[PDB]
DNA sequence: AGCCGAGC
DNA sequence: TGCAGCTCGGCT
DNA sequence: AGCCGAGC
DNA sequence: TGCAGCTCGGCT
């Protein structure tokens, strides 16, 4: 009576409401699932209506949000629960117009922590009803079509699981997921699943309890949680963030791509197993580039991804906004060490690697940041020439200097007040004994929230506070603040008595006493300095240069072998000592054989990194037996046979000065290029 | 005064107060052209300029019904922020008082559907208040976010004032926005396309509203007809035909989501419009239902609508997955691209003028269009029938006649007349108290019937009394089952009378405006199929003659280029040619000298309008072994017979080929179809 | 009270 | 993630 | 009173 | 085509 998307069941509100039971699906589209899969006999004692995802988490939210929360509220009407209201007795439960509720959602992660805020919503309203057996579920495999609809729900019996009370065990799991006052017991409740899960990954591997399911089911999406949301240490990525730059890299772009049909590409290339709206959230926040995002934007931001003016949040829509990689992208993830990596695979397909393994700690760089279940993650940004300095002193056996936050074009002050605590400060100076000029805001302090909640209350007043400026104009740019304010003489007297940067709201804290990372094991860590980060990069990319070189003498030997052997052949078939003419090929392979001719050399050493083939001579097209190409073929064998020597003599720390360098030269011209345009 | 209950308003400062006719509205055209507009006005423009945004192509209030014009947001918004009155005369200053500005500014992309706007705006302005426009009420702001604040700051350079100069102005507007002027615009549309072929044999501040309608929105309603109304020639319109094009181009082996294929779309045929529209276009394409497409070209996969909802039922772009249909290419010879006029968009190549289809596909899917003074309406047809017709006009014998044809259709198709049918639905008596409808009429859907017909005949429906006692439904996604129950009584009445009759079986089809573009590019208005059908006969069959001379020319040049390969290999291997270590230039010199020939394929395509031996000093060293030279002299063999079957072959027969060819798979896929 | 961001 | 208005001509 | 579909 | 609710932890 009042709810658009809701198909209510016939018999719902009369004398069969306690046999009519209320399917809550997760999304519309698996309300029309659920709408095809009842026929038409099921309209009479089943309901549908789709939750629109996550709903509120009640157990302590306000009663504000709780009052004025729509789906809540639409699960009550349709329900005819009413709040504070006992259900003991059988008296009691003939005001309800369904007898039972039926959770129906994907069998994901997700879908299980929709099934446990609903379960949260009841136990903390109505727990009588819990030990009634009100709630179920409906299970799926792994949406289906129309026709496995109707076959699911013809096998009722065999999808439908009932929930069951048994004890205060259910309580305290309930009460143990969704309470605020619970995050440190759910640390330890992940650090026991972590751990055991370790156990049995180096051995082997239709009623529900509510305890049973806390600790059984929805603590796979609260572990996935963090697996998704908390970053790398080594690469500073999260997943769907990781899956994004090797999509990119396969592409290599060399114009500007729609971020919509990067998002579609990344999904297909990379087994991206989400909704694309986050996605393209994704993208677009990795190639912002204004004061408080990224020190080092990965993708270029090709239109309006959004500006210090509103944080972000006027960005255009990503149809019309274009990306493709930076060119710093490569230089701090080299392709060569790309063979160094461990690709996962996703439905027998090769998709992202673990982690990449960037030249410098990009954790550092773009600061980290992450909510997961339990814990949460928070790094400020540091500034890329300085750990690059830190990078080279420890690589000649010096201590790193230590680093405070640095952010890219923030003309204000970063302070360190203690452990891990800064005060970060705009900047605001006395024009006249009438005006006050504020030049910048703290970082993540956005213009127009500052003119909305500091400038227009100081003009105005608001019911609470008096006014303390006469008037202010702006002259910003798209990347820069400006504000000019005229104050009375006392006013300004006062401000300055008290403070101008703690008056106008200049100064910030910031406090980053929760840097969660993985480590690279895949082991959550918390790591209490971020010098503790750069040391423990330091050490695994160093050892990495070193894989790369013992990878490089072994393609690049392969290599000269290869181009020995054509040389040898060519020349061997210029002078007459070998012909091929009219030989079958059974005669023509054992011939090769016979003089001493190697198999494909590159191709064995690649697949000794996991009959004879000697397509790698003759597939040389019949140009290579004049005289041009035979001086060059023998010009590129000996310039292989030096590149040999020249990359033995070099050391894993020479390559890795190799590779800073010519990322500093880079930084240098992108970051002067823009402040030209 | 002041308006608070429109949120997307930015109101002037002094709008509503005593400066209010020095200020100006800005109607733009979306959210996105607001955001510019604000963006450019600086910090000034907040006093004497509010923007609002309207959303699309806004009401023609001329001739519309009451209750439309009152309804309608957009309108009621413009009302209400002007503060503008029906039915209120506004000559002198005492009555324009009650205006909150004084100006509309349009601000719209400077293409067609950006004039279209204006001209609907005009249309609303002149329509009730015509007074306004001697005033000069109405002006624009042309284009070609920091350039937004530049154009602002040259505000003058860009701002247009429209001029009222006469009944000319009155009678221009009413010529494009009026029903009983539909003839009137056929002729004025006429006039413009001859005009436009003439002028190609051979090579301010101030505007009229008879300038504006007579020389910008005429383009409008001109490109409105070359987007609407599809070509005889395959039967596309250009978005369709992008999509195809870009289908072909990308000639995918796997599944894609419609949301990718439309970016995919966009980039490689130079779609210039919102991706919506374009993903319209891929579903429309692939839907197979009873009363779509006879020949699906595109597959659905997943869920694309089905006969419930007349396919409205559609999930998300960004869920359902296509293909292209294995009868595309087979009806669409990649062979016949080389004989196609592919058109260019800025300096890239993108799809051709249209397609030469084996069949008719105009005819096969039912083409289907509105534009400015015409329409385009066609059914379906047949696809064996039309097979069969093309057969008996290649053997000289005339054509039978065709009635339209639906796939999986149960019902009834009757001719009444010249372009006249009815189509019926089935319906039979079960017993003396039950009727069972088991097929609507095409294009009934099954859900709009049930609530339009059958619930009418439940219920009360005002005046008539109910009819039927109860109804169950037993439908699947695919066809249609209703059981009505009745008394004796009523059923032997509606029985007496016509049970197709009451039950609203029966639909006619007329289709008098079968208007499309002939291959020439020409809008022509055709009478009969059989029209239709002789003169994309004559085109094909033409066609096919040039696939032939092409074909016989490129194996031609492909028999040449193997001969002089195959002759290189075995003076090689019995050395009477070396190259062993001879210089580039002695050896290009080498090989002129005793009559080798410079690429023939090459040579060939530029005649389609130094000595090149690469395509035989490429070949692998392979080629020099015993097994690579018999199969080298084999293939040489195989191209030579090719040319020489190709060259006794008539036109009629490789366009038999091709239909045979077609037909196979056409019978093989609706039999896997039936069974899935 | 509300930001931050990868999910629904 | 799902949802919504209009044009234009022929036809019912 | 509204469908059909390529556009905004 | 633009628009909107929520989770989860640390911190202001
Ligand atoms: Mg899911
Ligand atoms: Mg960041
Ligand atoms: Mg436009
Ligand atoms: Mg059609
Ligand atoms: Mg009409
Ligand atoms: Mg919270």
């Amino acid at each position: 009576k009042g709810i658009p998307k809701l198909d209510d069941a016939n018999d719902a509100g009369g004398k069969h409401s306690l046999e009519c039971t209320l399917i809550l699906t997760e999304g519309d589209s698996a309300k029309s699932l659920a709408v095809s899969g009842l026929g038409v006999i099921g309209r009479d004692r089943y309901g549908v209506f789709p939750l629109r995802g996550k709903i509120l988490n009640v157990r302590e939210a306000s009663h504000k949000q709780i009052m004025e929360n729509a789906e809540i509220n639409n699960i009550i009407k349709i329900v005819g629960l009413q709040y504070k209201k006992s259900y003991d007795d059988a008296e009691s439960l003939k005001t309800l117009r369904y007898g039972k509720i039926m959770i129906m959602t994907d069998q994901d992660q997700d879908g299980s922590h929709i099934k446990g805020l609903l379960i949260n919503f009841i136990h903390h309203n109505w727990p009588s009803l819990l030990k009634h057996g009100f709630l179920e579920e409906f299970i799926t495999p792994i949406t289906s079509t129309a026709k496995e609809a109707k076959e699911y729900f013809a096998d009722m019996e065999r999808h439908r699981i009932l929930f069951r009370y048994a004890g205060p065990e259910d309580d305290a799991a309930i009460t143990l997921a969704f309470s605020k006052k619970k995050i440190d017991d759910r640390k330890e409740w992940l650090t026991n699943f972590m751990e055991d899960r370790r156990q049995r990954r180096l051995h082997g591997l239709k009623h529900l309890t509510y305890n049973d399911f806390i600790n059984k089911e929805l603590i796979l999406f609260s572990n996935s949680d963090n697996e998704r949301s908390i970053p790398s240490l080594v690469d500073g990525f999260k997943p769907g963030q990781r899956k994004v730059l090797f999509t990119c890299f396969k592409r290599n772009d060399k114009r500007e791509v729609k971020v919509a049909q990067l998002a579609g590409s990344v999904a297909e290339m990379s087994a991206y197993h989400h909704g694309e709206q986050a996605l393209m959230m994704t993208i677009v926040n990795l190639a912002q580039n204004f004061v408080g995002s990224n020190n080092i934007n990965l993708l270029q931001p090709i239109g309006q991804f959004g500006t210090r003016l509103h944080g972000g949040k006027d960005a255009a829509s990503p149809r019309y906004i274009f990306t493709m990689l930076s060119t710093l992208a490569r230089l701090l993830f080299p392709a060569v060490d790309d063979n160094l990596l461990k690709f996962l695979y996703d439905d027998n397909q090769r998709v992202e690697p673990e982690w990449y393994i960037p030249i410098i700690p990009m954790v550092l760089i773009n600061g980290a940041e992450g909510i997961g279940t339990g814990w949460a993650c928070k790094l400020p940004n540091y500034d890329a020439r300085e750990i690059v300095n830190n990078v080279r002193r420890m690589l000649d056996g010096l201590d790193p200097h230590p680093m405070l936050p640095n952010y890219k074009n923030f003309k204000g002050t970063i302070q360190e007040l203690g452990q891990n605590q800064y005060a970060v400060s705009g900047e605001i100076f006395v024009v006249d004994r009438n005006t006050v000029e504020i030049t910048e805001l703290p970082v993540r302090t956005w213009t127009q929230v500052y003119k909305e909640q500091v400038l227009e209350p100081m003009l105005n007043g608001t019911d609470k506070t008096p006014a303390l400026i006469s008037d202010y104009k702006e002259y910003h740019t798209d990347t820069t603040v400006k504000f000019v304010v005229k104050m009375t003489e006392e006013k300004l007297a006062q401000a300055e008595a008290a403070g101008l940067h703690k008056v106008f709201k200049l100064q910030t804290t910031l406090t980053c006493n929760s840097m969660v990372l993985f480590d690279h094991m895949g082991c959550l860590k918390k790591y209490e300095t971020v010098q503790d980060i750069l040391k423990e990069f330091f050490d695994l990319r160093l050892s990495y240069y070193g894989l790369r070189k013992e990878w490089l003498v072994g393609m690049l030997g392969a290599e000269s072998t290869k181009l020995n052997n054509q040389a040898r052949f060519i020349l061997e078939k210029i002078q007459g000592k070998i012909t091929i003419e009219n030989r079958s090929k059974k005669d023509l392979i054992q011939m090769l054989v016979q003089r001493g001719y190697e198999s494909d050399p590159v191709k064995a050493w690649k697949e000794a990194q996991e009959g004879p083939d000697f397509n790698y001579i003759l597939n040389m097209s019949l140009w290579s037996l004049t005289k041009e190409k035979v001086e060059e073929l023998i010009k590129q064998r000996d310039a292989k046979g030096r590149e040999v020597n020249d990359l033995k003599r070099k050391s894993p720390s020479d390559l890795w000065k190799e590779d800073l360098a010519a990322f500093v030269e880079e930084l240098d011209k992108v970051e002067s290029q823009e402040r030209e345009d």
